[PDB]
């Protein structure tokens, strides 16, 4: 993942939020996050997520039950929402 | 709260989960909730919560953190949105 930077810059991938609100929702109902098909709509991308070499980034993914808005949210900054 | 019945059914006041949303935004936010002054939008009431004399009810409150996206489900049934 350090392998994609914009102007020296690393960066986390816009469908890299994707995945993680993928992955996000395939583990709260329980199953494997492959065997899951998954639809994204409206996805705001909101802020970069500036990934650094040697370090460990914590990205908190809200999902709600029903509906299917998720977030990812670095912090108390919003990255990714739909 | 047994006291509010509709036609002998007893029932969970609608204006009761808007206090539902309202405590436990207040306790996200680590604030008392009687010092809190909250706003409720499009409050969709979908079902009703049936209320019963010598039982207990668990409702799930669901906020989203930054946009307030609220959601009072008791067990995998939807009550109120908003």
């Amino acid at each position: 993942l350090l392998e994609h930077a914009v102007d020296g810059r690393m960066l986390f991938p816009a469908t890299g939020t994707l995945v993680l609100a993928w992955k996000t929702l395939a583990k709260l109902k329980g199953v494997e996050f492959e065997q899951l098909g998954v639809q994204m709509t409206n996805v705001q991308i909101h802020q970069a997520l500036f990934l650094n070499p040697g370090g460990k980034t914590t990205v908190s993914v809200s999902v709600m039950p029903i509906t299917g808005e998720f977030q990812v949210r670095d912090g108390e900054s919003l990255i990714s929402s739909g």
